């Protein structure tokens, strides 16, 4: 049978070919995930088939109907077999599904308008006249809700009254508004993302400081798929063998619009 | 009517390490260290009693390729002489084959190891020249990462290393970072950046850790196939990195008990 992955579009993970509509099927899309959708499928041996998430999210449970969404849904409820994209391996999802050992590994980290005078989370919360900020939902804003470490409670008690409201409903809108707001906003967000960003045309942004944590993303299968072993084994094969390093750096700086 | 479930670590600081006094001490008493504190928060976790025991043979776990036997915690775990291994034992292919691993517990690299004042700040300084020799283990997945990179600047180190004379190989950790402070700035050791970092905060503080992270890894608990602690295992890991709980736990062992200010 084809395997059904199901994956997500996003920069550089999966994206539509300039000439997708003369193409069809996986030679639709190009990208850091659909490179290793092919790694993998070679050292798993089967055929598959790309379909992009139909509702555009990566995988949360409605806390009212206790329903699965986007692509960790379309694994428990049995409509794809396997997901490849940027999805984080977190203690709720792993309950639900299988994932692969990481294939990326990454942590929150601070993007800046290039001049602010900021070059750490500790700069970050000992000031006032940057405003700083996370997603208004999500596993990066609860990390500083939840945090008992001193800088990122200082953090959290600042970003928690900032007025006016120092959360973004997306990730785009915490790139847009620090690069629209003259120096006086920083996006805390996903350091993959930030590294990516900061490769990219107008190329008027830095990734600063340490990450603050460290979590990784998995390739994820329904639990007890049969699937799951060999994947595993490709996401380790393909580590040691430098392949992902590689697909990193191709789609995140060999293909930098910011020069060498 | 119920069985205690049967740890197997090594010694390797500041993972697990003899306390002080531990001859004044009993059973799990003896030992301290990150993992020693990461055993009882998986055991808490998982609700399980346990036993923590070194280690027979000293080592982590390799197949020989002439017997076929696995030594070290690997070689306990499969043919049954413990139940967990927990200890900075890296997810590996040929391991994850045989037993089961959680979740990383920790992630690191390659990284560059120098005695303070030797004019080297990257791969890319050591690659580009000779006056300063530099080398790794003589075994294992460090050296093998230098000898099969199509990386151009791994390429012309391990094009150096494999030929320089004397050797700049070592037999172990500790004869690397030996080497690296009795060498006269004249020796840069490449190493787990967990080990560098953690020595770096040592008397008598004279190494430093240079340059980003050549990779990427992982340190893994690990449990036999169809283990029924397996999967918990698994989900405390999560647990504890989502808590923070090891990001505090190396904090501790690296920092507030570090020595170099
Ligand atoms: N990758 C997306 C967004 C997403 C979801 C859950 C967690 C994180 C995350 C990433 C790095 C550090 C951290 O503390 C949290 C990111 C997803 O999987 O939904
Ligand atoms: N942790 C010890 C030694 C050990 C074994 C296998 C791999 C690595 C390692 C660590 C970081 C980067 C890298 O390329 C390799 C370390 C063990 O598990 O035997
Ligand atoms: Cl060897």
């Amino acid at each position: 049978k084809t395997v059904v992955v199901t994956t997500i579009l996003e920069s550089p993970y999966v994206m539509m070919k300039k000439n997708h509509e003369m193409l069809e099927g996986n030679e639709r899309y190009e990208g850091y995930c659909v490179d290793l959708a092919a790694e993998i499928a070679k050292h798993c041996g089967f055929k598959y088939k790309l379909t992009i998430v139909g509702d555009g999210k990566y995988g949360a449970r409605d806390a009212d109907t206790k329903i699965w969404n986007g692509m960790v849904g379309e694994l428990v409820y049995g409509k794809a077999d396997i997901a490849i994209a940027p999805l984080t391996i977190t203690l709720v999802r792993e309950e639900v599904i299988d994932f692969s050992k990481p294939f990326m590994s990454l942590g929150i980290s601070i993007m800046i308008k290039k001049g602010t005078p900021i070059e750490s989370a500790e700069d970050l919360s000992k000031q006032t006249e940057i405003a700083y900020g996370t997603l208004d939902s999500g596993s990066t804003k609860e990390f500083f809700r939840r945090s008992k470490i001193a800088v990122f409670d200082k953090m959290w008690t600042y970003m928690r009254s900032a007025e006016p409201s120092v959360f973004v409903r997306t990730t785009a809108e915490g790139v847009a508004r620090v690069r629209k707001s003259k120096g006086k906003y920083a996006y805390l967000l996903e350091s993959t993302m930030n590294e990516y960003i900061e490769q990219r045309k107008p190329c008027d942004t830095m990734k600063v400081g340490g990450n603050l944590d460290s979590k990784g993303y998995g390739i994820a299968t329904p639990k007890g798929s049969s699937l799951g072993n060999a994947v595993n084994l490709a996401v380790l094969k393909l580590n040691e063998q430098g392949l992902l390093d590689k697909l990193k750096n191709k789609w995140w700086y060999d293909k930098g619009e910011c020069g060498s």
